[PDB]
């Protein structure tokens, strides 16, 4: 994965843990290649396989 | 048009005046129906026709 920080325009959940990516901006990280969305706290817990 | 404020993820120009929508977040307004992108200062100068 190549996670880049993303500003989400709709309530989006974290593809790793299932809770909402809270906030107005900078809510999480979106992988540039496959679109997985994760909380900053969950990026490290995701397998690299993309 | 139904302009809603948008957080752009790439350098985007204003479809009304041609200058860059400056900033990291809240750079401009995107029309929800046809995707036109405008600076907050240009929203009022755009014809309504969407
Ligand atoms: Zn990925
Ligand atoms: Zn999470
Ligand atoms: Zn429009
Ligand atoms: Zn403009």
């Amino acid at each position: 994965h190549r996670f880049k920080v993303y500003n989400y325009m709709s309530p989006t959940f974290c593809d790793h843990c299932g809770s909402l990516l809270w906030g107005l901006v900078k809510q999480g990280l979106k992988c540039e290649d496959c679109g997985m969305n994760v909380h900053h706290k969950c990026r490290e817990k995701v397998a690299n396989l993309c």
